[PDB]
Order: C-alpha cells, then structure tokens, then sequence
C-alpha cells in the first residue's frame, strides 16, 4: 500500500515521500508520459512499469508486510499480489537511495508540458 511506501522510502532515504517523491519530474507522484528527467525519475517509471505488469492487483490500497534484516528489506509471504506489489516497492526505494546523489529540485512540482516523449515498459 501507498502508506507503506511511503515509510519504506522515508527509511531508505530520509526524505519524505510527501512532497519529495510525488511531484518529481514526469514519473514520480503523478505520472503519465514523457521521458524520464534524470535517474530518480527512471525509479519511478520503472516502479509505474512494475505495477503495470499486476493487472489485477490494488497497489496503492492492498498491504503487505516486510522487515528489514539489518537494512536489506525482506517481503514477508501474503498473497500473490502483496508480494509482487512488495517486490516493486522494494525496487524502487533501492533506486531512490542509489540516486540519491544526483536528485535535484528543480525536477520538483515538474510542469506537465515539459513531459514530451516516449517510451515503452
Ligand atoms: C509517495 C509515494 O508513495 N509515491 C508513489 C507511490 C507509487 C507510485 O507508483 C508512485 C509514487
């Protein structure tokens, strides 16, 4: 789920999900096209590819469990989808950290008309 993200990210980062990570670039929040602005915003498409391939889950909704085994993350067994929804968070908030160098505000609030693109998951 979306609250769980949200504090996998916090963990893995320091910065808050709100607002760091929900305005960023063409990807990261609130998503639809465009090419990705720089690095974090690739997480972000990935992790937006990652919850396409669960047609048939509920991401943002749906929570699932996982613990950390000295800062690696772990998902703990739930459903089908928990897991698989919990794999693409995992994923993500380990993109975030190794990107962490080069995330620039000026990607923040990103105006929706600079996204100009394509590309395909
Ligand atoms: C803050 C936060 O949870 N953001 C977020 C979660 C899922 C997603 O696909 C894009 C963004």
């Amino acid at each position: 789920s979306l609250l769980e993200f949200g504090k996998m990210i916090l963990e893995e980062t320091g910065k808050l999900a709100i607002p760091s990570y929900s305005s960023y670039g063409c990807y990261c929040g609130w998503g639809g096209k465009g090419t990705p602005k720089d690095a974090t915003d690739r997480c972000c498409f990935v992790h937006d590819c990652c919850y396409g391939n669960l047609p048939d889950c509920n991401p943002k909704s749906d929570r699932y469990k996982y613990k950390r085994v000295n800062g690696a993350i772990v998902c703990e067994k739930g459903t089908s989808c928990e897991n698989r929804i919990c794999e693409c968070d995992k994923a993500a908030a380990i993109c975030f950290r190794q990107n962490l160098n080069t995330y620039s505000k000026k990607y923040m609030l990103y105006p929706d008309f600079l996204c100009k693109g394509e590309l395909k998951c």
